[PDB]
């Protein structure tokens, strides 16, 4: 058996197609066993409008998620991803760094 904590990545990106558009990503890789929760927030408040999510593996060990929805950033707000996974003790809260 093999389990492996998630690392978790969390980044904005403008659709070259579109540019008006501004999509938050929360990248999930590494992680074995591929039973998981992740969640977008906004200032603590669970995002449940996520129109996107794409899961992958790579050798058979070891699963990649893509997790993102369109915002629109204020200064005024905070946004973060939060992950629990079998081999995190409390769940794992990555805030948006506002420049990535």
């Amino acid at each position: 058996m093999i389990q492996r904590t998630p690392k978790i990545q969390v980044y904005s990106r403008h659709p070259a197609e579109n540019g008006k558009s501004n999509f938050l990503n929360c990248y999930v890789s590494g992680f074995h066993p591929s039973d998981i929760e992740v969640d977008l927030l906004k200032n603590g408040e669970r995002i449940e409008k996520v129109e996107h999510s794409d899961l992958s593996f790579s050798k058979d060990w070891s699963f990649y998620l893509l997790y993102y929805t369109e915002f629109t950033p204020t200064e005024k707000n905070e946004y973060a991803c939060r992950v629990n996974h079998v081999t995190l003790s409390q769940p794992k809260i990555v805030k948006w760094d506002r420049d990535m």
